């Protein structure tokens, strides 16, 4: 705690020194910023005037392109309205024919699909009956060759625990005194 | 280990029974699948025939409108050129005016970018001459603080280590000794 008290004492001394030193440079820097600020406002009017001139030219062009925009808009509009009228009848026709085809397709496969799913249903059911027999037998044997393990694993773990306790207990006691023996040095 | 051996002993026995049983079901499932697939091969043709019908229809329809779109596209190809010719002239008019604007814009900043460099250097030179003297004091006083920083840092650590080793070395002994005992029981 010696260094802590000394460091806090030496600091304030140079603290004021560096403060005044930085303050001096700060003051000088402000002068530089002040002159620079003035220059910024000096060229401002010149940049403003030039900008106004630019705007005038751009607005003039906006007015010139206004009528042309309307004309080109009409020319483009007149193109689609002519084409759409010649493409609609063809599309309208084929759409109905396609739609009707899908419906007929579904109706055609309906009876075929119905019989297939019906025949397969019985097939799967017959197979299930046989499988269930063998399945049941396997289930009963599965549990028989399962419970036997844990039944002898649990008691063995308890016995093991009882044999480690004595050694651990004595070790814990030494750990306590050892731990606190370190705290004294740290603190 | 005997517990797990008992599990492995009757393992393959049960597996062999179930595996052979499942193999028997395989042949049954195979026969069922073959008899099902045989019928599915009859349903397919009826779908293909229907699909192939509409396919040819669409093929002919598509061919019918083939040159029809060409007539429309041809007009679009020409109308395209028309709109371009009526818009280009105006763009060119402003294009020349744009380049003329750049000429003035460049010459308007050219001299400033030079004087800006002059003022910048003058400011830096003056600042350097001023701060150059304080930079030395900043370092001089900083080093003095550094000496009072890393002085009693190392010596204190050496003393701390000496008052720990004789206690830690003895702790490892008890730890390692107990380890061997636990291993014996666990193994
Ligand atoms: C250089 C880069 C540009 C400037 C960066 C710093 C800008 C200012 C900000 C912090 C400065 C450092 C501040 C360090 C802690 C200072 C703590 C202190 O002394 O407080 C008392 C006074 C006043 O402080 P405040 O201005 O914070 O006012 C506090 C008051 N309660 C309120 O908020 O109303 O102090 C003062 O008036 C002047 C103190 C001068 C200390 C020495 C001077 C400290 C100034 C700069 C260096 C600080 C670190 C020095 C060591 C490392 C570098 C060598
Ligand atoms: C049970 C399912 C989950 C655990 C599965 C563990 C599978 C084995 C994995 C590691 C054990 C071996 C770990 C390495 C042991 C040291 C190496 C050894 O001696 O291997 C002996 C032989 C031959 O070699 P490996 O099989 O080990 O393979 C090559 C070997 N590792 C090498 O280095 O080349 O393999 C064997 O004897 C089989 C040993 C295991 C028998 C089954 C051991 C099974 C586990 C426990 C049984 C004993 C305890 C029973 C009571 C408690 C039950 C929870
Ligand atoms: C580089 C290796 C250094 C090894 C030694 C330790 C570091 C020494 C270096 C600098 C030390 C600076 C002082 C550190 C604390 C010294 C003891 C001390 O003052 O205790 C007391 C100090 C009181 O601080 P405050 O007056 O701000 O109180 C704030 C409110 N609470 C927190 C007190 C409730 O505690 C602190 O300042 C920390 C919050
Ligand atoms: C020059 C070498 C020796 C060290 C010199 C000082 C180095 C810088 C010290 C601290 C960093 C901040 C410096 C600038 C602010 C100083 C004042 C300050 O608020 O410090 C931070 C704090 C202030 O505590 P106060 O109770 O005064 O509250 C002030 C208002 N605020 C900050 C709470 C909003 O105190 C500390 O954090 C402990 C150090
Ligand atoms: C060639 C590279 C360098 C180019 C430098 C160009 C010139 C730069 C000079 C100054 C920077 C711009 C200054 C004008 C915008 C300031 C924006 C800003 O954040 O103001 C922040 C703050 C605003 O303060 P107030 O809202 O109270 O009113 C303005 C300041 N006065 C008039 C009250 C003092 O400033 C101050 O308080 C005083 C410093
Ligand atoms: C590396 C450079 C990056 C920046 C490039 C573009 C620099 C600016 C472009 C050209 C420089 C000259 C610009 C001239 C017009 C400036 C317009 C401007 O900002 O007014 C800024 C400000 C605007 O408010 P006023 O109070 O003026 O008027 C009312 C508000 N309205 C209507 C103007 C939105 O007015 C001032 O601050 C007074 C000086
Ligand atoms: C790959 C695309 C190539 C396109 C090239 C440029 C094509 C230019 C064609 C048209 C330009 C846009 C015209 C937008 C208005 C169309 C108005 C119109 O269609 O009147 C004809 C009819 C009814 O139109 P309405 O005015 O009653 O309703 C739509 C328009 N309003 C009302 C919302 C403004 O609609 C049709 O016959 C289309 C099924
Ligand atoms: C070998 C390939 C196996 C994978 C592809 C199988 C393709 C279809 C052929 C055979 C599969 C088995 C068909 C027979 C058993 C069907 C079992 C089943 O869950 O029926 C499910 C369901 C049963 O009928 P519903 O849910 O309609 O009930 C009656 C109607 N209401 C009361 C619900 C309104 O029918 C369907 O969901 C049709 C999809
Ligand atoms: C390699 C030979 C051993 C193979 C064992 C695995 C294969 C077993 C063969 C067929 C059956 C597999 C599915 C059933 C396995 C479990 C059978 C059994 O009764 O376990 C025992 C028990 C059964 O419980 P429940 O079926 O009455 O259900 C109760 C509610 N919860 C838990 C289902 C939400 O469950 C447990 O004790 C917890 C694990
Ligand atoms: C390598 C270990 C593999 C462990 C799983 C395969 C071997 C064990 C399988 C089956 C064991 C069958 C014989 C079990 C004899 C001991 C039975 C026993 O003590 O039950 C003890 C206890 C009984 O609890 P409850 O009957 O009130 O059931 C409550 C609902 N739950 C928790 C069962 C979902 O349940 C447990 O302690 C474990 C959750
Ligand atoms: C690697 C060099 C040798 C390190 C040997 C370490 C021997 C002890 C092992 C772990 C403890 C490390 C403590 C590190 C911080 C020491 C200073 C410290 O924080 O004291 C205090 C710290 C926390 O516990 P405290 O009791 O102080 O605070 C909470 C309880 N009360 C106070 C609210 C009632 O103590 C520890 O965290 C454990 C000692
Ligand atoms: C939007 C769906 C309309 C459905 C009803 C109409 C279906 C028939 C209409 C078009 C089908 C494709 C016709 C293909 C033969 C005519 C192609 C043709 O125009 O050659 C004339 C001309 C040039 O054809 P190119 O083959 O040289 O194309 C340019 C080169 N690259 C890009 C092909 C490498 O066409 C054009 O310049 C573009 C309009
Ligand atoms: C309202 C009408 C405008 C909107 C609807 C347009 C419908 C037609 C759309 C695309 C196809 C027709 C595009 C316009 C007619 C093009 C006629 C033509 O020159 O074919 C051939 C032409 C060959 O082009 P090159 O690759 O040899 O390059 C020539 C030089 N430049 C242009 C690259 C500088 O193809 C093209 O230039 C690509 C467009
Ligand atoms: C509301 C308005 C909506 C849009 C309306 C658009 C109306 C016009 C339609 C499409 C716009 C693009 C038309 C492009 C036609 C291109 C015709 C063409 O290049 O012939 C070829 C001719 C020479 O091509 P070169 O490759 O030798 O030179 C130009 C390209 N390089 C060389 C500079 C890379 O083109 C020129 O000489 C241009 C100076
Ligand atoms: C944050 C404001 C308060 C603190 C301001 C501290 C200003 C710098 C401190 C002292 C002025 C610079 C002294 C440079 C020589 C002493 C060592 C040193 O500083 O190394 C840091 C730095 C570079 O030093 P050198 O380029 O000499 O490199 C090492 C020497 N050899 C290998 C190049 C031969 O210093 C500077 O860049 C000068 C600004």
């Amino acid at each position: 705690s010696t260094f802590s008290k000394l460091r806090e004492q030496l600091g304030p001394v140079t603290q004021e020194f560096w403060d005044n030193l930085e303050k001096e440079t700060e003051g000088l820097r402000q002068e530089m910023s002040k002159d620079l600020e003035e220059v910024k406002a000096k060229v401002q009017p010149y940049l403003d005037d030039f900008q106004k001139k630019w705007q005038e030219e751009m607005e003039l062009y906006r007015q010139k392109v206004e009528p042309l925009r309307a004309e080109l808009q009409e020319g483009a509009r007149q193109k689609l309205h002519e084409l759409q009228e010649k493409l609609s009848p063809l599309g309208e026709e084929m759409r109905d024919r396609a739609r009707a085809h899908v419906d007929a397709l579904r109706t055609h496969l309906a009876p075929y699909s119905d019989e297939l799913r019906q025949r397969l249903a019985a097939r799967l059911e017959a197979l299930k009956e046989n499988g269930g027999a063998r399945l049941a037998e396997y289930h009963a044997k599965a549990t028989e060759h399962l419970s036997t393990l844990s039944e002898k694993a649990k008691p063995a773990l308890e016995d093991l625990r009882q044999g480690l306790l004595p050694v651990l207990e004595s070790f814990k006691v030494s750990f306590l005194s050892a731990l606190e023996e370190y705290t004294k040095k740290l603190n």
